[PDB]
């Protein structure tokens, strides 16, 4: 059975106006800004942007990749697909 989301989990993350996007739940570094309550720090592959999202917008990658893991015209997306499949836990700093 599913657990709660934890750092390192791979997802497609949904935001208004963008296709479901390859992403990971990030850790919060010591000294770094914490997310709001009930929000997770989401690192978007390809763009390498962070946003804070709740579980309603987080689709587990394994379950969802046949639907959402297809090329997209959007800037950074196809790079993002490579990252999530090929090195999802690397440093992209």
């Amino acid at each position: 059975m599913p657990h709660a989301f934890k750092p390192g989990d791979l997802v497609f993350a949904k935001m208004k106006g963008y296709p479901h996007w390859p992403a990971r739940i990030d850790d919060i570094a010591d000294g770094a800004v914490k997310p709001p309550p009930n929000k997770y720090p989401i690192f978007f592959f390809g763009t390498h942007e962070t946003a804070f999202l709740g579980p309603k917008d987080l689709f587990p990658y394994d379950k969802s990749k046949d639907k959402y893991g297809k090329p997209n015209k959007r800037k950074g997306f196809n790079e993002g697909l490579w990252e999530i499949q090929n090195n999802p836990h690397a440093s992209y700093s």
